[PDB]
């Protein structure tokens, strides 16, 4: 621990490269950024997390891509109020939409064609309204993806809040190939990271505390390995408790969409196309629960069925106490019927969307699902075999206001003094959509969170 520095972040990530950007704006704050990956898919700039069979699925076991990179890869942010309310009435106190409007400003600032037409035409007349002014900050409707919208705003990547920095601040340091492995705690206080690279064993300290910014998926794991999380886990792999915090790796979420496909003669998997419609599948919904896109690039045209908000809750569990085992990941893609129903109901409206003129005066074929598959057990069948994750972990480190919550709503992690969590993992919900611009948004308010306590004694 010779080296010592008032924050330490782990992970360069969306929200990491944000707080190591923000934190690092105060002259005399000194920081340093800890992140797995290299600078500039495959194991070299992939996790590839595993996830356990799952059974709503028959057992199928999906890979998890996940960034190991700095600032990351692989924009727009149309905000859905209704989400970042929800958040709010979950115990996110102050993170309503109205509390996170500036900071999806503060990101704007910061970063200084037939066939859709055809496909939206079709939409309106089946009788999805058309998405406009009157809705609000929702984009409850059919609309076009590329186009500017008064709910809509714009930002940047988390690699232009590393060039900022990198190689020009004094009072910043990074450290790539750092793969950190335990948060040390000594009085009750986040004071260091040990951390491996290059083969060798490494601690640095950390002043002011320690910033936790390594995703759904590692920040989960990395609060296990150092003794943060539920006391039966901490247990099994007799990892002395430093705080017994029940949902550490709960409440895990994930989007699950599928593919139709239609032939026609005159990628989606993140879910990003020419042309959107949020629609509720019942009126006894209370936001549109389904996202059906189109991307139209023999000929084919690509659509996607995405259900808005998961029921679904997953875990993320160690396989091991050894650090550089990867995390035991539980997810069920399609693990509440309702999942599937709505799923299946969105199916059902993507048919009647293509049939309807004038796009059906352009179809040939349906092409993946199979205009054979029709009844709802023929349908459910289809989605089972062939639903997929959209790459949107989130919320296994739940911000709220009870006791259970792990970090409050100023992201300090329950039972600990200098130590946050700012990333995806803090989300109570997840979005409907715009997830990497909600990790972003969520470092630029998580580092006005730890400068105002910076202010102030703990
Ligand atoms: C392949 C892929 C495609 C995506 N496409 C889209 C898209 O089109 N639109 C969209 O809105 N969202 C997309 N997402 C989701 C979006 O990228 C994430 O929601 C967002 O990056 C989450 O930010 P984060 O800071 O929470 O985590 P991350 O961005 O994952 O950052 C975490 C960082 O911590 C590092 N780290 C992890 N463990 C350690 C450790 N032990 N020591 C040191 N560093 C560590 C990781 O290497 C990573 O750099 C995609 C995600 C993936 C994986």
């Amino acid at each position: 621990g010779s080296k010592q520095f008032d924050y330490i972040i782990i992970g360069g990530g969306s929200a990491g490269a944000v707080v190591a950007n923000r934190l690092s704006e105060d002259s005399g704050t000194s920081v340093l950024l800890l992140e797995a990956g290299g600078s500039d898919a495959s194991p070299k700039f992939n996790w590839m997390y595993d996830v356990e069979p799952d059974p709503s699925r028959d057992g199928r076991v999906d890979i998890w891509p996940a960034g190991k990179v700095l600032g990351g890869g692989s924009m727009f942010v149309r905000g859905n109020a209704w989400d970042y309310d929800l958040w709010a009435q979950k115990g996110a106190t102050g993170w309503d939409y109205a509390g996170v409007l500036p900071y999806f400003r503060k990101m704007e600032s910061y970063a200084l064609n037939e066939l859709t037409d055809l496909w939206v035409k079709s939409a309106e007349k089946i009788g999805i309204r058309r998405n406009d002014d009157l809705n609000g900050a929702s984009q409850e409707g059919v609309g076009y993806c590329d186009a500017s919208q008064k709910d809509g705003w714009r930002h940047s990547t988390a690699q232009a809040y590393i060039r900022g920095i990198k190689g020009k601040r004094a009072n910043f340091t990074l450290e790539l190939k750092a793969f950190v492995e335990r948060i040390i705690i000594e009085g009750g206080r986040a004071v260091g990271v040990r951390y491996s690279k290059n083969g060798r064993g490494m601690e640095v300290r950390a002043r002011k505390g320690v910033v936790l910014s390594a995703g759904a998926i590692a920040s989960p794991k990395l609060l296990l390995l150092s003794g943060i999380g539920p006391a039966e886990e901490l247990a099994q792999h007799e990892i002395p408790m430093v705080v017994d915090s029940p949902d550490v790796g709960a409440n895990l979420q994930e989007h699950p969409a599928v593919i139709m496909s239609f032939h026609v003669n005159k990628p989606l998997t993140t879910g990003i196309g020419h042309a959107q419609a949020l629609v509720k599948t019942d009126d006894r919904y209370a936001a549109p629960n389904v996202q059906l896109i189109i991307s139209p690039f023999k000929p084919s045209v690509g659509l996607a069925v995405g259900l808005a908000r998961p029921e679904s809750r997953g875990t993320v569990r160690l396989k091991s106490a050894d650090p550089k085992d990867k995390p035991l990941i539980n997810y069920p893609l399609l693990g509440e019927q309702s999942e599937v129903d709505q799923m299946v109901a969105g199916c059902r409206i993507l048919r009647k969307i293509a049939h309807a003129e004038p796009f059906r005066d352009v179809l040939v074929d349906e092409r993946l699902p199979g205009a054979e598959v029709e009844s709802d057990a023929e349908l459910e069948r289809y989605i089972r075999q062939f639903a997929f994750p959209m790459y949107h972990v989130s919320c296994s480190c739940r911000m709220g206001s009870d006791p259970a919550s792990v970090v409050d709503p100023e992201l300090r992690v329950r039972g600990v003094s200098g130590l946050w969590v700012v990333d995806a993992s803090v989300m109570p919900t997840l979005p409907a959509g715009n997830i990497n611009a909600s990790a972003i948004m969520i470092g630029e308010r998580g580092a006005d969170l730890i400068k105002q306590q910076a202010k102030t004694p703990e």
